């Protein structure tokens, strides 16, 4: 570990570096990672690679705060300190966290979920009906990116007309900002039956924009990555692809294994609020703690054959949707996207070939695939 | 006017559309511009094109707020309502405006001004010495953008090794995350610069908005004054020759450059009460847009208003604002202009614009994106 820099994004340019996290779990489940020239804030942090310790952190939100601790002015849930801490739901603590979490969740009505689902089935069919069998195309740009973008546009009440223009936005920061502000003002003047309207008509003007941005570039991006990643895992494990396409009652379990395997959000930060021990190491109030769900999800202490993709895997207590009070509000929506996409795809196609090497997102906050060129037959 | 859409940015694609504002001043100095598909917030606004009325709005900050008014949640100083109203200096009212304005000006010390000048002379000379005489080149990217970006880097204490990289930011992410560490460093280790002064006195989120504002707007307005000044002087080779022969004409010439280019040609406010402007009834909460760019060619105030004249006197232009929000950086912008043109004119009596200027498509900035020139 003394020669390994988890903050050097060159180590994440080619996918989540599971080899380095096997070293981390063996050598030091919990350890103090000294800052390098790549480390945000120039500051060291406790790094946690094992499942037990990751879960222990997630399950104690008083000790390990999503806001700040000690004398640190602001923290948040990514490695760099951000003043958005306290101002967006994922970066709030009780009591306001609970109030906002429930407000957002009250937007996920049965009818909204049907509205999402009906659109998703229509779209996934149209997209898969338009694939020329055998012809190479970029699965990420043509399919994986589209479905979740439409899902969150529907959740947030983005007019169908604006959706592709809005996507180019994720002058880009500017377009996004000035568009969302108008969309938000519209829902206040004229309430509509969507999540943005629920929330806007209940957060400060500024916080409502940060909420919009978050769903829009975390909810869409993570789900897109699960889909692209799942297709890649299935191309690389073709006997499992055949087993799965023979028996769609295997999909619930296959989907949980896709999320475990891909871990689209593989890292999470907190800030200690008090002296505490974790993994036998003394943490002081104010110090940063980074947990790596991407590593925890391959911990051989918890998962048998952890480095193998197994669509029949049970049990599967993965941490790819988080755990505890901040658990993914979108977990059933991401599963829904995955289920429909793979039902429609695997129905038509039993052969999936990746014809160029996957290009990965250069990041340790996301594990994502920017381009995936495939042939489906 | 009913056929003219001031929110359609195609009308600004080839420069500030002075001819349209000539129609505006003649037909209705103050008028209700109805919303079109191009209008932010889909909401109408009063448009003010004459000097008298523009000055009247700028000089009454209580009636014409830079935050909001009526029942509008938020306004600010651009046409679109923005929630940064109340959070950045230019979009604050008293009592907090005065407090922050004074803090920001305490940052402008004689030594800082000297630090800027020293750097500016060396750089300007370095850049002008590097020009191939007769060779075409983009004056905007090569010279006019660099000098003010360095100025604001010095004001804000941006380390020299970071500056080129920071400028590429003006992604949104990189500017935000970089600025946050810079600000934190000055808190940890105070330095002799304006960012340090302001950070060690504003919320953590307001310090970012302050950094973004200076770093963006301060550099861009000044850049545009520099490039537009070159262009006006190339189109008036007569006065270029006179100016080149007598550098004690620079102070007066620079005020004419600012009047003429008016890099910040529009400003928004929000009425806070019922009031009359230009004989038209404005209600509390309504938007008022003033156009300094039109006001600065108003023939009731300026003789031969449509002519560029370096010897123009008097020159009560509104290119730096007026009243309580008056530009804090006016001397700095004048200093950039003075040094650049001194060093350039020293070396060069001939300025040819070889391709036609490419303008920024904007009614918030009047700016040149590209100006290919030959100096001899
Ligand atoms: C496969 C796709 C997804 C993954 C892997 C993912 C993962 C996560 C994780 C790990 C967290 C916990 C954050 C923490 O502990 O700080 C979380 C929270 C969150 N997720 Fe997801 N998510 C996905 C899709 C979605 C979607 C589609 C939505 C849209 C509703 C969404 C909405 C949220 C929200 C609002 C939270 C914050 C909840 C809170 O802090 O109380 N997620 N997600
Ligand atoms: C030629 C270039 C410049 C132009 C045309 C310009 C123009 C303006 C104008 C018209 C205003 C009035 C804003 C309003 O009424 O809402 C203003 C304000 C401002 N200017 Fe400049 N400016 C220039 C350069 C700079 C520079 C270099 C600085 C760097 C210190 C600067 C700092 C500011 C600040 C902080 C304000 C806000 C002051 C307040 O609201 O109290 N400006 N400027
Ligand atoms: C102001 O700059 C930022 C930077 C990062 C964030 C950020 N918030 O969470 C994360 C990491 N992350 C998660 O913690 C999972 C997640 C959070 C929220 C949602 N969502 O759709 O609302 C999905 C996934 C995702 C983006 C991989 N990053 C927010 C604001
Ligand atoms: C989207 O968020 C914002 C924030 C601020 C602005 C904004 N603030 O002022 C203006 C227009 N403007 C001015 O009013 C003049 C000005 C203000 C401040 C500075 N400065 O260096 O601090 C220079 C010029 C300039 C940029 C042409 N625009 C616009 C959008």
């Amino acid at each position: 570990l003394s020669g390994i820099d988890l903050t050097d994004l060159d180590n994440f340019a080619d996918g989540f570096p599971h080899h380095l996290f096997a070293i981390h779990r063996r050598e030091a489940p919990v350890y103090w990672h000294r800052p390098t020239e790549h480390t945000p804030d120039g500051e060291g942090f406790w790094s946690v690679a094992t499942y037990a310790e990751t879960l222990e952190v997630l399950r104690d939100p008083v000790t390990y705060s999503s806001v700040t601790g000690g004398q640190r002015r602001f923290g948040g849930t990514v490695l760099q300190d951000l003043p958005v801490a306290g101002q967006v739901l994922n970066m709030m603590d009780d009591p306001r966290h609970t109030r906002i979490r429930r407000l957002v969740s009250s937007g996920l009505t049965p009818r909204m979920i049907r509205r999402v689902e009906d659109d998703l089935r229509r779209r996934a069919r149209g997209l898969l009906d338009g694939v020329e069998p055998g012809a190479p195309f970029d699965f990420v740009v043509e399919i994986a990116a589209e479905l979740p973008m439409q899902m969150i546009c529907i959740l947030l009440g983005v007019p169908e007309t604006d959706r592709h223009w809005l996507f180019e936005a994720v002058d880009a920061g500017s377009r996004l900002y000035t568009y969302a502000l108008e969309l938000i003002a519209g829902k206040r003047a004229e309430p509509a039956d969507d999540m943005l309207s629920v929330v806007a008509n209940a957060l400060s003007d500024a916080e409502l924009y940060l909420f919009f941005h978050l769903l829009f570039s975390a909810g869409a991006e993570t789900t897109r990555n699960s889909i692209a990643g799942g297709l890649l895992a299935l191309a690389e494990n073709p006997d499992q692809l055949q087993t799965l396409r023979s028996d769609f009652e295997l999909l619930p379990t296959a989907i949980e294994e896709i999320v475990r395997w891909t871990s689209p959000s593989p890292s999470k930060r907190r800030t200690a609020s008090r002296a505490v021990s974790l993994g036998g190491q003394p943490i002081e109030a104010g110090q940063k703690v980074v947990v790596w769900e991407g590593s925890a999800n391959r911990d051989p202490s918890v998962f048998d054959r952890a480095d193998e993709f197994d669509i029949t895997r049970k049990p599967n207590p993965h941490l790819g949707f988080g755990q505890g009070v901040h658990y993914c509000l979108g977990a059933n929506l991401a599963r829904l996207e995955l289920r429909v996409l793979f039902e429609e795809l695997l129905s038509r196609f039993g052969s999936v070939r990746v014809v160029e090497p996957a290009e990965w997102t250069r990041s340790n906050r996301h594990t994502g695939i920017r381009h995936l060129v495939v042939e489906l037959r």
